[PDB]
């Protein structure tokens, strides 16, 4: 079902999900107290620039917090002001896209 041909992987410690490359990585932070998810910092290497996985990072934290009923802040905004338009389904988590559709 949630079968991804990558292996991301969380690091608690960076609170970062890093790729089955390692080399790309998305991290975050639950601001106002951890009600807020900032997630900071979309990376891929050159193998997978345009190949969707740098957003799936982004994703993967939209994963996390709305299945934990949190909010989310994303400074990856490259993924949302695209990709977010392409699908909404992390709306109700953030303002809407990279920044509109919001107050």
């Amino acid at each position: 079902m949630a079968t991804e041909p990558p292996k991301i992987v969380w690091n608690e410690g960076k609170r970062r999900f890093e790729t089955e490359d390692h080399e790309a990585f998305i991290e975050y932070k639950m601001r106002n107290n951890g009600k807020v998810m900032d997630l900071v910092h979309t990376y891929v290497p050159s193998f997978k620039r345009g190949l969707g996985l740098a957003s799936h990072l982004c994703v993967a934290a939209f994963e996390h917090a709305s299945s934990h009923s949190i909010s989310i802040i994303p400074s990856c905004s490259y993924v949302s002001d695209t990709f977010l338009p392409r699908n909404p389904s992390w709306k109700p988590l953030i303002h809407s896209e990279v920044f509109k559709s919001s107050i």
